[PDB]
């Protein structure tokens, strides 16, 4: 029984350690994917905001030129739709990303080193 | 051997329980990050859609004013590009988020309470 | 002691195997959620880019019609804001998604089959 029991414990430690290594990689991959999603979402939010600000300035100019045209045509007050309140939010998941990376490293302390 | 074998089992249970706690936190962090990404992506999708609808109404008005101007200038049919089919999709990962939170809680049932 | 020790090992293997199954599901859920986020972010990035390209073509046409109008009004050089450099990035986390799915399947090899 003692040789089956000790070989069992070795098998358990080895399989556990093996599973922990695989989980560490999966946490690092997850952290990496979240970081890239966070960056692109925030980049595309900033693009949308920049777009909005430049558009409403383009509608301002168009409105001013149209108004000038209309008066000069009377010689022989058009308000375009305001978009400047449209706003894309940014995301912040850095604390969650840091936690996953911290656990991937911390799980090293959970490895089993059996006594021979 | 019996004292090494039992101390081994204690070490294994304790290290496993320790690893499970760390994995639970990582699942909760992942669930939290996915929820925030889902919310911002969907918010910015709605902003883009609202923007599209207001823009094409702005091009409608511009077209109508330009057309009026052109006729009055003849007295002494411009079609602007249609954007109204541009559409941002929304994302729904709530079932995946619920599963991660459910596993974080369920893994409590996987903890080892050894017999002394 | 030998019957407590062997029943302990059974309990450990069973609880570990149980925890591994739950972690596999959580990895598959995470992989699934990342894939859906990647797809919607990239879809909405393409919508934003398509929108930008069609808008600046709409401002080109408006500029050309306004310019024509202004000359005909003189008979009895307006530059609108350029947006064509606004660009939404796409995200690529497929390698991270593949790693999570690969670990979910690989962890099958980490299961414990004890010797009776």
């Amino acid at each position: 029984t003692q040789n089956v029991l000790y070989e069992n414990q070795k098998l358990i430690a080895n399989q556990f350690n093996s599973a922990i290594g695989k989980i560490q990689d999966s946490l690092s991959s997850t952290a990496s994917a979240l970081g890239k999603l966070q960056d692109v979402v925030n980049q595309n939010a900033q693009a949308l905001n920049t777009l909005v600000k430049q558009l409403s300035s383009n509608f301002g100019a168009i409105s001013s030129v149209l108004n000038d045209i209309l008066s000069r045509l009377d010689k022989v007050d058009v308000d375009l739709g305001d978009i400047s309140g449209i706003n894309a939010s940014v995301v912040n998941i850095q604390k969650e990303i840091d936690r996953l990376n911290e656990v991937a490293k911390n799980l090293n302390e959970s490895l089993i080193d059996l006594q021979e």
